[PDB]
């Protein structure tokens, strides 16, 4: 099947894990990439049902499979906390404005 379905993109367990690990590491080293400085704090304005503690950080997960390196981030994001716990996988696809919806 598809573990995480973002809009029309499909990500597996290891895809999310690989992306999350990349973002978490940059977070640890205080590093960011891209015009929007990823990874950066995700305040959860959407009020998603996160079962892990804040603070949260969003990081792009690419449909292609490459680890984000500051280029075009696309619409999908993995969200993790300081414990490197996956808070969830969200996307701009299906949402209005600069809002998000959870990939299912
Ligand atoms: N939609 C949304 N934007 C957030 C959230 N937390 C931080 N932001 C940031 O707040 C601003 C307005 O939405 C943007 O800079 C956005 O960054 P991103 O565009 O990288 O998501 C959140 O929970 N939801």
């Amino acid at each position: 099947a598809c573990d995480y379905t973002c809009g029309s993109n499909c990500y597996s367990s290891s895809d999310v894990s690989t992306a999350q690990a990349a973002g978490y590491k940059l977070h640890e080293d205080g590093e960011t990439v891209g015009s929007n400085s990823y990874p950066h704090k995700y305040n959860n304005y959407e009020g998603f049902d996160f079962s892990v503690s804040s603070p949260y950080y969003e990081w792009p997960i690419l449909s292609s499979g490459d680890v984000y390196s500051g280029g075009s981030p696309g619409a999908d994001r993995v969200v993790f906390n300081e414990n490197n716990q996956l808070a969830g996988v969200i996307t701009h696809t299906g949402a209005s404005g600069n809002n998000f919806v959870e990939c299912t």
